């Protein structure tokens, strides 16, 4: 279906040249070894075509998969996607009742219990079984959604596993919320060490990251921002890792940070960062994306 699938905004904004280069790389043999980082990094920087963005991500994954390897202990049990779906999931209710809410205005996922909602269910179902500890959490679907949107159901389950396990994302989604509390603090400390004034203004009005970033993290910005935007953030998620999140959050806060300031009450501030800050216009996104690219820590 791809066509209707990849039907969305853009941000990527590829120029033919870039489209060719990528085309070359992705075919210059596929099971090689660490093609030079700076190129894929720069390529990723100059632009990723939505038509191939599907392959690219998987590709990137491959590389990271050679340049790293998981310790067989934290490795995800060995079970076929197919044979993973042959069991019953404890999280039915919860999964179903969320199928409609994930990317609802999107063609693919619009139709009531249609093909889209269907696949998005299997993914969420299956993963619920495999990673039994995490099971199903409100959001992991946006992840699984965005993935489903750029590749076969089966392929998507593959990346999902990678993302969650390899690139270690399944962390935050664990039940004790212990890792989430720490990612939060880290974003807090991060603001402080770079955007003091902005940090102080938020610390004064007792605005803890948890009030405005949990969503960002848990849905990787999908639950609030443009898919096309979320699609870029994903390009670097497949490259750099469990942190592009911070870079984005950081970058984004200080992108329009010229504006919280004005607001004095949480009600005014909060309702701006959560309901206004995300309604950007390409021009402001084109930059924040790139700033995250060359944003260094």
């Amino acid at each position: 279906h791809m066509k209707v699938k990849l039907d969305y905004e853009e941000v990527g904004a590829c120029q033919k040249e870039v489209l060719i280069t990528w085309d070359k790389k992705l075919l210059n043999c596929r099971a090689k070894i660490r093609c030079d980082m700076e190129d894929i990094h720069t390529l990723l920087k100059e632009g990723v075509p939505k038509s191939r963005r599907g392959e690219i991500w998987q590709f990137l994954a491959l590389q990271y998969r050679l340049r790293h390897r998981l310790p067989n202990k934290q490795q995800p049990p060995d079970i076929s996607y197919k044979e993973l779906l042959k069991q019953l999931t404890a999280q039915q209710h919860a999964i179903l009742v969320d199928l409609g809410r994930t990317f609802p205005t999107h063609p693919y996922f619009s139709v009531q219990l249609g093909p889209g909602q269907l696949s998005l269910f299997n993914l969420l179902k299956a993963y619920s079984l495999l990673d039994k500890e995490v099971g199903y959490c409100q959001g992991i679907s946006f992840v699984a959604g965005v993935l489903l949107l750029h590749m076969s159901e089966e392929q998507a389950f593959e990346m999902l596993k990678f993302l969650m396990y390899d690139l270690g994302f399944r962390k935050q989604y664990r039940p004790d919320m212990m890792s989430l509390q720490i990612q939060m603090y880290q974003l807090s400390r991060l603001l402080h060490d770079y955007h003091r004034d902005l940090y102080n203004h938020l610390e004064e009005n007792e605005i803890s990251p948890s009030l405005y970033a949990a969503p960002w993290f848990l849905t990787l910005f999908a639950s609030q921002f443009s898919l096309g935007f979320v699609a870029r953030v994903f390009d670097i998620i497949f490259l750099q890792g469990t942190e592009v999140i911070f870079k984005v959050a950081l970058s984004l806060l200080s992108s329009q940070e010229t504006l919280i300031m004005e607001c004095e009450s949480f009600e005014n501030i909060v309702e701006f960062l959560k309901n206004t800050l995300p309604d950007m216009n390409t021009s402001e996104m084109e930059k924040i994306i790139t700033q995250v690219f060359e944003m260094d820590i």
